[PDB]
């Protein structure tokens, strides 16, 4: 394959001391985990068990996620990454790192937010709180961007709005990874919807463009109502539900500027696929979510080539955004 490098905050881990972003090498110290009362189970992640909890020292409400530790390279990842990140814009607060000393299991604790239920949320949010929200994750992506980080799981579900307070955290930076030009990285990352399209062709150098896809398939999913907006049953099934709206044409012209090999996995079902209009998919339950600067913001996302997506500083800066 072609390489490839990104087009903004290209350097930055480049010209930071190892300790900045060599986390395998980082001393993790743990708390105390006598300060902090379980209150209730809030849900159960792939790998771990979160609840809400009380710091018994200053009597407030945080969380706690406690971990399998399955691998301890990624635990020293996650928590490297939230202490390097720690006090960034809507990027959530690691409040505290501790350990249960019988079952010998890591937790993290962080700052709690009263989180608006998703169901509850995309029925009575207007344009406005869809383009406000919108950009509230941008000062998210562009400043952990900005620190040399590509979060790698960018969704609804690691979004926590509290739309009481108008206030938004990004978190569940489990997959997050250091950017360094020239990198080849694990595709096994993001949730199958919200994949970028250089993750289900396999071409592993790839940067924060990712994150920006990711936050297209979002907006698309919220403008139209159609949750996922890109619907796939497994990860070669999602490129053709790409391919379904992007087309087939753009997607080899992609693969042909990065040399990339197709997997022979997409011989018996990526057919031909035309480019459809953005425009197609209004309707009578979308229309006041959707306006010409929603569209053109979301086709400057949407993009099958990683280069030529928005950059998160670059899409604070579109029309959409002009009344937040
Ligand atoms: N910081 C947090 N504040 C509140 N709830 C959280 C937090 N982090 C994760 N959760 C909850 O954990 C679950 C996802 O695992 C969801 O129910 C989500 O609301
Ligand atoms: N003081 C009550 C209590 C008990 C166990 C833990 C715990 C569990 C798993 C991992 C780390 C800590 C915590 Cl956070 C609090
Ligand atoms: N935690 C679920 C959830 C629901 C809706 C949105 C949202 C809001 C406005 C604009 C785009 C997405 C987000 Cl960011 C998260």
């Amino acid at each position: 394959p072609v390489p490839s490098r990104a087009r903004v905050y290209t350097d930055v881990n480049t010209h930071r001391p190892s300790e900045y972003w060599d986390y395998e090498s980082h001393v993790v110290e743990w708390g105390n985990q006598d300060d902090y009362q379980l209150v209730r189970k809030l849900g159960r992640g792939k790998y771990s068990e979160v609840f809400e909890a009380i710091n018994i020292t200053n009597n407030e409400k945080v969380v706690v996620k406690i971990l399998k530790p399955v691998k301890k390279k990624k635990i020293k990842r996650e928590i490297k990454i939230l202490e390097n990140l720690r006090g960034g814009p809507n990027i959530i607060t690691l409040a505290d790192i501790v350990k249960d000393p019988v079952s010998r299991t890591p937790a993290l604790v962080f700052e709690h937010v009263n989180n608006t239920d998703f169901k509850q949320l995309y029925q009575t949010l207007t344009d406005y709180d869809i383009r406000f929200y919108m950009y509230e994750i941008l000062k998210a992506l562009d400043y952990c961007h900005s620190m040399g980080i590509m979060h790698r799981d960018v969704k609804p579900h690691n979004v926590m709005i509290d739309h009481e307070h108008r206030k938004l955290r990004l978190i569940d930076w489990g997959l997050a990874e250091f950017y360094h030009p020239g990198q080849e990285y694990n595709v096994r990352v993001a949730s199958r919807y919200f994949k970028g399209p250089e993750l289900l062709v396999d071409y592993q150098m790839y940067d924060y463009s990712l994150d920006m896809w990711s936050l297209g398939c979002m907006l698309a999913s919220m403008i139209f109502r159609k949750e996922p907006f890109f619907h796939g049953h497994d990860n070669y099934d999602q490129l053709v539900r790409i391919a379904k709206v992007l087309g087939t044409e753009d997607l080899y012209d992609y693969i042909d500027k990065y040399n990339i090999e197709l997997d022979p996995r997409f011989n018996d079902i990526l057919g031909r696929h035309s480019r459809k209009r953005w425009e197609r998919f209004v309707h009578s339950e979308n229309q006041h979510l959707v306006s010409p600067e929603a569209l053109d913001f979301l086709d400057k996302l949407l993009r099958y080539d990683h280069q030529s997506r928005l950059t998160a500083r670059e899409a604070m800066e579109h029309p959409y955004f002009y009344t937040v």
